[PDB]
């Protein structure tokens, strides 16, 4: 039987014999000499690799065959191996038995890759997220690589250490596609920073975890709001009537209100009110960026 199949573990080790060619009677022969003539490397995608006639050995002597170099499955997924059997001085006289060994080689796999993130290198993700962002919005989308095959890289996506818990979460737990099931708030929520955990579907399974840190930006989308709904022969002249306040729940000069009134007189800094009414935010900014409440006074 020249023509002969057999798989390999990738982590089998240098110099373990896979496999045993022989002629018959190479016990009544002596003087027979087992040769590896060609190595024929593909990839699990059918490709074709090039320079791996350094993989194996035959021993001269015995034909039996046996790994010479680490092998990898990510690399090499299937070799062909091409054996010649010589008899000294005896068959096809001036000397070779050709059908020639082909040893067909699979490579079975072994699950030693864990989870890596694209862009590789990576440590964390940081973005930068605009609040009012709706429910099932795509607020960031993380993804992860496993090399290995069918289930010992099937990768498979959790999330942990979630600060708010059930503000995001993955959409899918097949995909690093983080959506929001909140509406994105500043005045909840400064920073959504979470940590995102690619599985392998391994045998003992091997994975890995990343953070995943979102900066949460304030937009002016709070009013300001005043205190009292409604706030009410001839004094001094300078002397203050009474104080209003309203508060901005944003932040950034978008809580900076400039206080005025119709008739009279005002003060935009304190809200003070002085002898011879309204709340602005974010001065130094486009009308279309701002807003208002108006409260009434006696
Ligand atoms: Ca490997
Ligand atoms: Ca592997
Ligand atoms: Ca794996
Ligand atoms: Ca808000
Ligand atoms: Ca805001
Ligand atoms: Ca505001």
């Amino acid at each position: 039987n020249p023509i002969q199949t057999v798989s390999v573990l990738e982590s089998a080790e240098p110099g373990t014999v896979i496999a045993n060619i022989t002629a018959i009677d190479h016990d009544l022969n002596p003087k027979l000499e087992y040769h590896i003539v060609g190595i024929v490397a593909k990839d699990d995608t059918d490709r074709l690799v090039p320079n791996q006639e350094d993989a194996f050995a035959v021993n001269i002597n015995t034909g039996s065959v046996m790994v010479k170099s680490p092998m990898n499955r990510e690399l090499v997924a299937t070799y062909e191996v091409t054996l010649s059997v010589i008899d000294n001085a005896s068959d096809l006289p001036e000397s070779v038995s050709v059908p020639n060994a082909k040893l067909t080689v699979n490579v079975l796999d072994v699950n030693d890759n864990t989870p890596q993130f694209k862009p590789f290198g990576i440590t964390y993700y940081m973005e930068r997220i605009l609040e009012g962002a709706t429910p099932g919005t795509t607020l960031i989308a993380v993804a992860a690589v496993d090399p290995d095959k069918g289930l010992n890289g099937l990768v498979t996506y959790t999330l942990l250490d979630l600060v708010p818990p059930g503000y995001v979460q993955l959409e899918d737990s097949s995909a690093g596609k983080v959506i929001a099931n909140r509406t994105v708030d500043y005045e909840e929520v400064h920073w959504l920073n979470f940590t995102v955990r690619a599985s392998d579907n391994g045998s003992p399974p091997r994975a890995a975890e990343i953070p995943v840190y979102l900066e949460i930006v304030d937009i002016n989308d709070n009013n300001p709001i005043f205190d009292q709904p409604s706030y009410q022969e001839d004094v001094p002249v300078g002397t203050i009537i009474l104080t209003v306040t309203a508060t901005d729940a944003d932040s950034g000069n978008f809580a900076l209100i400039e206080y005025s009134l119709g008739d009279g007189a005002i003060n935009p800094t304190t809200g003070d009110i002085y002898v011879l009414a309204l709340a602005k935010d974010n001065p130094g900014d486009v009308a279309s960026n701002r807003r208002e409440n108006s409260v009434q006074v006696v």
